[PDB]
DNA sequence: GGATTACACCCAAGACACCAGGCACGAGACAGAAAAAAACAACGAAAACGGCCACCACCCAAACACACCAAACACAAGAGCTAATTGACTGA
């Protein structure tokens, strides 16, 4: 488990889902903290699929696959590529809290 | 009560007479003195250690002066007017 850097997602929880070989980038699964396309022209919750596809915009459709706003790709929660010098890999220790979203 | 008159008494002057203790004179002797050997004590010739005293500091202890300083500066009352962040950096 990791915690992103830079951005508008900075250091909140990301789940390590692939590790590329690659050591560029590494999959992480996050919460999405978007508006929904609705007041720009936020509390983390629960992505909507349903909401995404009727605001409209940007939005490429694949089932339980999203590509939207900001090449944000989410599946079911987003699953992004993200660089290792851009997340901190080393030092969370997640709570059970987090494991349920995730002496 | 010293002096006068009257009265009693005894003891030394005045002789002799036995004899013997002190004086003229002579002799052994011991205190005393000249002299020698040798200390020696109050009369001077000097001092040299306890007794004052001054340099050269300390040594605290204000006196003064200089500057630093922090706090104080009448009540009330009405109104208007302006500002209460703004470049700008950096992911996206």
């Amino acid at each position: 488990w990791v915690r992103l850097k830079r951005g508008i997602y900075k250091d909140d929880i990301a789940q390590v889902d692939y590790v590329e070989p690659s050591q560029n980038t590494i999959s992480l699964k996050m919460i999405p903290r978007i508006d929904y396309d609705r007041i720009k022209a936020p509390p983390q919750r629960l992505f909507d699929a349903e909401k995404i596809r009727s605001l409209g915009g940007d939005v490429a459709s694949d089932g339980d696959f999203l590509i939207f706003e900001g090449n944000r790709y989410s599946r079911k929660f987003l699953f992004k590529s993200f660089a290792m010098s851009a997340v901190i890999t080393e030092g969370v220790k997640p709570t059970l809290s987090e494991l349920e979203k995730f002496r």
